[PDB]
């Protein structure tokens, strides 16, 4: 079945894993170096063995491939996953006036009394950002964010780089190349930032009229962080190839530390119990080409049948 | 035998690798995607089905440990690796008195009337260089280097950043790291750069006492690009872990493109029938310590019992 690699590489981490300590401590069984691969010419790499919100990964990858770095897209399309690194600031601000959300990603993995503040607080910060036009172009913007690390490479004399752009322009020229590298790694912003880009670099491939592409990942949580790494990557593969005229191949993801974090096991024992079903098909729009605006319903999943969801809990 | 996964890598390549034009025309049989390891504390993965020159090795590693970028040094050592790269600069000059050199790589491939010329200018800029200080100054430097990028990474605001010491710092003051990655990538130099750095990025790893590290290339020269690579990021590894007291672990080498030139096959057919003999040891000097300064007598190589040299044509 096409997500074996991703089951593979779950059971293998179970087995050989090794534990090791985590910066948010709590512990982790790891593995250092790995590859999987998936011929996305077979169907599209969306776990059937867990519930995955496509949803998110489609608007996800577009606020990146728009550049953009505001969370109002994403609240825009009912996308909430990176608000927390917003909050960290808004509460980290002269402006915030309330309760005290020190640490309130970790007190509310528990949620007590924290809890409802923090919930509560969160409507609030994201009410403000998504009709407060000001407030989300301070609080709002992230920054350095895969968009703009993408798109906005800031260089040594103040000017912009799309390398995302300059790549598919590269392709389009001489798709034989093998400098076709998108790089999210930054020296100088790496040591003061939030969370260093996962998902560090990835280089294309043109061959056989096949587009394939690599992804290198520093980190990986598999339960929950390697799921959604396989599909973002494998939809850009497509959304690249239908933009460039060709025909896509397979995608690569290897990992720098692959682990299982010891509070997410039995879980994954849980899932390890049922069987694959058939891959999803993944459906593009024939009339528009420029990838850059390829909306919400130019990415359309045709028949996913996945197994239920299991809830986890957040690595704080 | 320790080197077999290199073996294993060519067999490979030369089945199901595919045609594949070059930039510097020629065919290459390539492979997207592909990993091998080794375990370090078993032997020194230096070749022994063909003569590899550990001196060039180590000479270049330390002239990348000490972000020197002039080729001063690599002739001080015997080393003439890079000079083509300087050539290419005291050629494209107002100073430049002679045989017009222009595309002397390839026409010295086989060359006629212009290989006693381009070899003998060879000396000529040598010898300016290793002795005419100034010369070495504007000729010498290549700027942009694997020691620059390295120890000196160009920032947005002048100042310059030594990834490779931070990161070192980084193993000491905590370990167990998922963000100990040395990038040579910068978006900005590549497009106007004469050879974008091969080896891209590496990342360590400690865990169990034991340093581990991972070398992403996007661009894989088997033949003769190969066996040089594992090599130095082999002895990288055997560095910091002796710098930080660790426990050396195993070196796993990741690739882009990897690929076997359309005239390198006899070659590498023929490499195939030797069967490896015990892997050369490598000895540490237990006295120093900060690895920056650990120059040629303080590396020695115990017991390498290599199948004789294979010699190939240089890519041009
Ligand atoms: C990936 C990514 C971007 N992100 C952000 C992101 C940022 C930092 C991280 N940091 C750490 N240590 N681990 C992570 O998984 C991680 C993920 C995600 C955010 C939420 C869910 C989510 O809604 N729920 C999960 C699993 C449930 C849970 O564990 O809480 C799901 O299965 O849908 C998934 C991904
Ligand atoms: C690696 C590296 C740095 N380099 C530079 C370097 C730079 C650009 C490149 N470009 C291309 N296309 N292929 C390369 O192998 C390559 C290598 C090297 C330079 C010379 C030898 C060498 O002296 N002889 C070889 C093989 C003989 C041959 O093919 O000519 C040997 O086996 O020792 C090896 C490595
Ligand atoms: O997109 C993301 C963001 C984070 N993580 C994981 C990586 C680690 O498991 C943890 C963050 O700690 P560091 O890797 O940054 O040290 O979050 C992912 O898997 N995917
Ligand atoms: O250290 C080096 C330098 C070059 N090459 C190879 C990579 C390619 O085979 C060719 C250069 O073409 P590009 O990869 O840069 O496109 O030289 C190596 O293997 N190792």
């Amino acid at each position: 079945m096409l997500e074996q690699p991703y089951l593979d590489l779950a059971k293998k981490v179970l087995d050989e894993g090794h534990f090791k300590p985590d910066r948010t401590h709590t512990g982790t069984y790891s593995i250092f170096g790995h590859q999987m691969r998936f011929d996305l010419s077979k169907g599209f790499p969306l776990l059937t063995t867990k519930k995955v919100p496509f949803g998110l990964i489609k608007s996800e990858l577009l606020w990146f491939l728009h550049g953009d770095t505001n969370i109002r897209f994403l609240l825009q399309h009912r996308n909430h996953i990176w608000d927390e690194w917003a909050f960290e600031k808004w509460v980290k601000s002269d402006e915030y006036h309330g309760p005290d959300m020190t640490d309130f990603g970790h007190r509310s993995q528990k949620d007590p009394e924290f809890a409802a503040v923090y919930h509560e607080e969160m409507a609030k910060f994201d009410d403000r950002v998504l009709h407060d036009d000001a407030f989300a172009a301070k609080y709002g913007d992230l920054g350095l964010v895969y968009g703009s690390q993408w798109r906005a490479w800031h260089t040594s004399k103040g000017d912009t780089i799309d390398q995302l752009g300059d790549v598919i322009e590269q392709i389009k020229t001489h798709p034989y190349s093998r400098r076709l590298i998108v790089s999210a790694w930054n020296p100088e912003d790496v040591p003061t930032m939030a969370l260093p880009p996962c998902h560090t670099l990835y280089q294309f491939y043109v061959n056989d009229g096949k587009l394939s592409l690599q992804l290198y990942q520093r980190s990986a949580d598999i339960f929950l962080g390697v799921p959604f790494s396989i599909a973002s990557y494998a939809l850009l593969t497509h959304l690249v190839a239908h933009e460039c005229g060709l025909e896509v191949g397979e995608f690569i993801h290897t990992f720098g530390d692959a682990h299982l974090y010891v509070n997410h096991l039995d879980q994954i024992k849980e899932q390890l119990s049922r069987t694959p079903r058939p891959a999803p098909t993944l459906q593009l729009n024939p009339d528009k080409h420029d990838i850059f605006d390829f909306d919400m319903k130019d990415i359309k999943l045709l028949n996913y049948d996945p197994y239920p969801a299991i809830k986890a809990p957040v690595a704080v």
